[PDB]
DNA sequence: ATAAAATCACCCGCACAGATTTTTTAAAACGCGCCACGGGATTTTTAAACCGGTATTTAACGGTGTATGAATCCCGTTTTATCTTCCTTTCACTTTCTTTCTCCAGT
């Protein structure tokens, strides 16, 4: 962390493919993100094939 | 000094609706000119009124069976009369800045 006490996952071992089905939304210096979200049981299928 | 409840400015990309701002275009206008058109004075011809008569074609009249016009009752629409308001304006007051007049200690 900031003052080195503490420790942070640097990633989650999700089981889940998020960013498909919740999208997401930010703003940048210089570029911008704008994604919607999905259906998990068509995305499910989109894995498995 | 402990409790209860509230409010606002800016940064970073991107897409679009709305508000100016040039730019182009069609209508209106002006000056000059010429010839198409209408006025005036003869010739010509034909549309309609007038006499017949005849042969149809219409309107006024007497029964039935409706469709609609005036009256009543409502509710959205638009006018008109009637309140409050923010900028223009001065203006007497207040405040604040600039120059001047002394004091005055020191030598």
């Amino acid at each position: 962390n900031y003052d080195g006490t503490e420790k942070i996952p640097d990633v989650m071992p999700t089981k889940i493919p998020n960013l498909l089905v919740n999208g997401s939304s930010g703003i940048a210096v210089g570029m911008a993100t704008n994604i919607p979200p999905h259906n998990l049981t068509e995305v499910i299928n989109g894995c498995l094939a």
